[PDB]
């Protein structure tokens, strides 16, 4: 049994491309979803009997566990249209810091340099829905990923603030951490280049 | 006068980008080179009276100082062709944290999470003439930008270990860091959308 993990950050598309290519070479593979904030968190428990995590988040260097790079995801942050911040200039882009931010928080109650919020004002929420409730809300801001937010964009019901801080979307890495265990075996190399050649060839 | 900083990460094409647009809005523009490892260190002090740096390192907030994204660029783990990580499989990208890395120093003595060394074996250098002159003497592995690497590369006289972590080199951003003075300043804005859409248009 290979248990697998993909935080909520991670798009479907992508979680299509991994739940494929494992099932090639493996017979039973259990697929976990958690926040972005729990991901590494839940892998450092021995107990989870983690194998392979798809995350955004980053850390130097983990027990047992190696890091590589599967490919390159958007998130952007996203507003009430309405919100004071709507003009998106570069007072905004700093004024963020004093405005309220809808972040996700983590059982652990500690954060990522990644995830870590960058207002005074947070107010944390478990996932992307209860973030984007609120944020639609204009209770505040908040950055999400791409695909949670493409629908509601382009029906107005929420506008972008990160364009002049990242045109296009801000980059995100996204990190293969996998147990010392599969770096030898070619199953695991079978799965990186397939799955990473794979979303190469799907933009 | 307007100063301005690029560390020694950021490519000379995309310096040439920087220093002709500025020079369309501004009159007197100092340009300074510095180590990845000093470029935040540096624009921290008040006697430095820098404007804008552009550097590959990065910190949540600073001082008077707001953050963007100019673009991305490349790195390579680099070591010498005989080095006994030529196979670059992925037991090699777990053993680097046990074979001796050729680090960028800082003045400051002080590193961030991005420029911190990965292995115990750590020899600090000023530069990445420094860095590549002993990793060509396989006196260690290191991690340079794309452009010092180029030319060894095909003339075999170094080879890559960072294709299974990062295939086609390790996607790193170029950030502005810029007085918060500038924000509103057109001249900057216009700097902004030229400098990006010059190195969207450059490859
Ligand atoms: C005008 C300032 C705008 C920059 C906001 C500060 C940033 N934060 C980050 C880290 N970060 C966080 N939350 C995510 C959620 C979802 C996804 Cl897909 C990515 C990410 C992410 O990268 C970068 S950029
Ligand atoms: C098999 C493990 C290989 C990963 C090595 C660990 C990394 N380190 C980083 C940060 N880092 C550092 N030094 C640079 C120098 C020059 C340039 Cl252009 C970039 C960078 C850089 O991103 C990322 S990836």
């Amino acid at each position: 049994n290979l248990r697998v993990l993909l935080d909520t950050a991670i798009p479907p598309s992508f979680c299509d491309t991994v739940s494929s290519v494992l099932l090639d070479d493996f017979n039973m593979v259990s697929l976990i979803r958690t926040s972005p904030a729990d991901s590494l968190a839940t892998i450092k428990q021995d107990n989870a009997e983690i194998d392979i995590a798809i995350t955004i988040d980053e850390e130097l260097k983990i027990s047992r566990f190696n890091q590589c790079v599967l490919g390159y995801t958007k998130a952007f942050v996203v507003a009430h249209p309405q919100h004071p911040l709507c003009n998106a200039s570069l007072h905004s882009i700093a004024s963020l810091a004093n405005y309220r931010q809808i972040s996700l928080g983590s059982r652990s109650g500690q954060h990522s340099n990644l995830l870590r919020p960058v207002s005074d004002k947070v107010l944390f929420v478990e996932n992307f829905d209860d973030m984007l409730r609120l944020v639609e809300a204009g209770v505040g801001w908040g950055i999400a990923p791409h695909y949670f937010v493409e629908e509601r964009l382009r029906n107005g019901t929420l506008a972008v603030l990160s364009e002049l801080y990242e045109p296009g979307g801000i980059d995100t890495k996204v990190y293969c951490y996998y147990n010392t265990a599969l770096e030898s075996e070619r199953s695991f190399l079978r799965f990186l280049e397939s799955a990473r050649q794979r979303l190469r060839e799907l933009g």
